[PDB]
């Protein structure tokens, strides 16, 4: 069980105005520390927020937040369900900001919303450095779904803001579930992206802001075009035939006009991760994977998750029967054996 702290700066808050937070689990003996940012879509307009506010409120505020939550997958501090990072200081930070964790903008008189997402990240770790992160040897930056876009978005940010602190021993990496997408033609959220980023007043990571540039910003939220310009070690788990991906896609007895269609989905995802030398992509349609307690199951070309992400944490010390680039390249969902039922 991680332990409910709500923020103590009370003006960085989740979008109704209510604190954001975040739940600990300390490990006394260890200077590893994993903050896992949680996901869940987004909202781009003062409408579609409203809808979200009736019957998605824990993603847009803290007052019903339970003052416990259990730790699964790599978040649990169990051997047997968490072989990567059992005995690690555990974080998970709670999405309130429906930003895809991007925003830097206060509720006030022009503003229904507060959409604080890049600077909820920025506090946490601010307050986490009272707690024993100031005696960390590596910060592994997590998340799932838009929780893993955030990811990307903010890694840079978090290395910077500890150097500038004065810690440059701290090794600020990344790992990106679930979060690397295609803006690619529709079977039958560019624009979405790009009004959100106005709306949420978005920041995303300097480099590539520079390249793409004022308004077209919404470029940095692809995986394959912001990967590039990142500085930490990312390592990027994605699955070949992603479900949120699938229906963004307007994908739902296959013939042969969307046989091609997913089958060239597959392929356009393996060649983005072509030259990404940490990542694990399997055949399967499925959607996030490492807070599941089953995420230890699925294997690419015989190696677990859990292995591929020690291989990486050997490698920043190639390693022979270690590997830490894994993809599958089989064609069709579910061509891999140990892909989720
Ligand atoms: C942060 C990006 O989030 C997503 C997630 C899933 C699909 C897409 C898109 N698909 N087709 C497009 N033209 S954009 C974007
Ligand atoms: C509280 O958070 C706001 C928003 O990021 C920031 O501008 C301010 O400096 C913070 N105050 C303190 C005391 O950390």
């Amino acid at each position: 069980d991680l332990r409910l702290h709500l923020l103590l700066n009370t003006s960085v808050t989740c979008n109704d105005g209510s604190p954001a937070g975040y739940y600990l689990k300390e490990s006394r003996g260890s200077r590893r520390w994993l903050l896992f940012l949680e996901g869940g879509w987004y909202c781009f307009n003062r409408e579609n927020c409203d809808s979200r506010y009736d019957t998605m409120r824990r993603l847009m505020s803290s007052r019903d937040w339970p003052r416990t939550r259990t730790g699964t997958g790599i978040l649990s501090s169990q051997p047997e369900e968490n072989p990567y990072w059992w005995n690690a200081n555990m974080v998970f930070i709670p999405y309130c900001s429906s930003d895809v964790w991007s925003g830097a903008s206060s509720k006030s008189e022009k503003n229904e919303y507060a959409f604080m997402g890049a600077l909820i990240i920025q506090e946490v770790v601010r307050e986490l450095l009272g707690r024993g992160l100031s005696g960390a040897k590596v910060l592994l930056l997590a998340g799932s779904s838009a929780g893993g876009t955030g990811v990307l978005l903010n890694v840079d940010r978090v290395a910077e803001q500890l150097e500038k602190l004065g810690y440059p021993a701290i090794q600020v990496r990344g790992l990106a579930d679930s979060g690397w997408f295609l803006d690619n033609k529709q079977y039958r959220p560019t624009e979405a992206i790009r009004r959100g980023i106005r709306y949420w007043n978005g920041v995303v990571p300097e480099r590539c802001r520079r390249q793409f540039q004022e308004g077209e910003e919404w470029n940095c939220f692809f995986g394959y075009k912001v990967y590039p310009t990142l500085r930490s070690p990312v390592f990027v788990v994605q699955w070949l035939f992603d479900e949120a991906q699938l229906t963004v896609d307007n994908v739902h007895p296959v013939q042969e006009g969307l046989r091609l269609y997913i089958q060239n989905l597959g392929r356009e995802l393996r060649h983005t991760l072509k030259d990404v030398p940490a990542s694990f992509a399997p055949a399967c349609l499925s959607h996030e994977i490492i807070i599941r307690s089953h995420w230890t199951d699925v294997q690419v070309k015989g190696t677990s998750l859990p292995r591929a992400l020690h291989c990486w944490d050997r490698s920043l010390h190639p390693l022979k029967g270690c590997p830490v680039h894994l993809v599958d390249s089989c064609p069709w969902p579910h061509c891999n054996p140990s892909c989720p039922t």
